[PDB]
């Protein structure tokens, strides 16, 4: 009833979804000459070293690498937080070409891939609850560019041939989200939404300023997954993206100047 496709894309999402008329939608442009600095900001606290990835899934629309979140082993703290959010699931949104892929855009530069790590306040209990409230959810966002290898990256890229199709799964244990990270943590943030339906107005977003370089090869593995069922006519899972939203009422801040 939503996809990525011409007759069920994004422009058609607000049948079904009115919120994607909503007021504070993701992804947006980000216009590095608006956003200001904000030295109140902290740094962004990332605290991967307990994670515990259990599987990854091919879920139709893009592939979700699942973490433990029954405690605080992945946890995201500080910068425009208040409190504790435990990482989820990663997944990332990719293009048919190298030029475009992401969801956020930089001054309406588009990259290759966004990379979206999904974390939930731990004040309400369970991902279901907090993505009923307006600071349930942070996502961490890191974009993709094309060009040397993410070596972080290559067990995600092995394991795609076994979840090919919708519904696939595999186990995905000891696998380290600390591997995708850039080297600087200077962010961007903004209050805003879920990128996919229900497209709930639930989230803190924090875009990293440094893009990861990853090879021809790895995304180029990407685009040979399925958005079909096995058994269904193949339709690759390419430029699984939303477009930039009217930024309306919000302003975007930087953790930098
Ligand atoms: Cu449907
Ligand atoms: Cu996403």
């Amino acid at each position: 009833h939503w996809g990525y496709g011409k007759h069920n894309g994004p422009e058609h999402w607000h049948k079904d979804f009115p919120i994607a008329k909503g007021e504070r939608q993701s992804p947006v442009d980000i216009d590095t000459h608006t956003a200001k600095y904000d030295p109140s900001l902290k740094p962004l606290s990332v605290s991967y070293d307990q994670a515990t990835s259990l599987r990854i899934l091919n879920n139709g629309h893009a592939f979700n690498v699942e973490f433990d979140d029954s405690q605080d082993k992945a946890v995201l703290k500080g910068g425009p937080l208040d409190g504790t959010y435990r990482l989820i699931q990663f997944h990332f949104h990719w293009g048919s070409l190298d030029g475009q892929g992401s969801e956020h855009t930089v001054d309406k530069k588009k990259y290759a891939a966004e990379l979206h790590l999904v974390h939930w306040n731990t004040k309400y209990g369970d991902f279901g609850k907090a993505v009923q409230q307006p600071d349930g959810l942070a996502v961490l966002g890191i974009f993709l560019k094309v060009g040397s290898a993410k070596p972080g990256l290559q067990k995600v890229v092995d394991v795609l041939d076994s979840i090919k199709t919708k519904g696939k799964s595999a186990d995905f244990t000891n696998f380290d989200p600390r591997g995708l990270l850039p080297e600087s943590l200077d962010y961007w943030t903004y209050p805003g939404s879920l990128t996919t339906p229900p497209l709930l107005e639930c989230v803190t977003w924090i875009v990293l300023k440094e893009p990861i370089s990853v090879s021809s090869e790895q995304v180029l593995k990407f685009r040979k997954l399925n958005f079909n069922g096995e058994g269904e006519p193949e339709e690759l899972m390419v430029d699984n993206w939303r477009p930039a939203q009217p930024l309306k009422n919000r302003q975007i801040k930087a953790s930098f100047k």
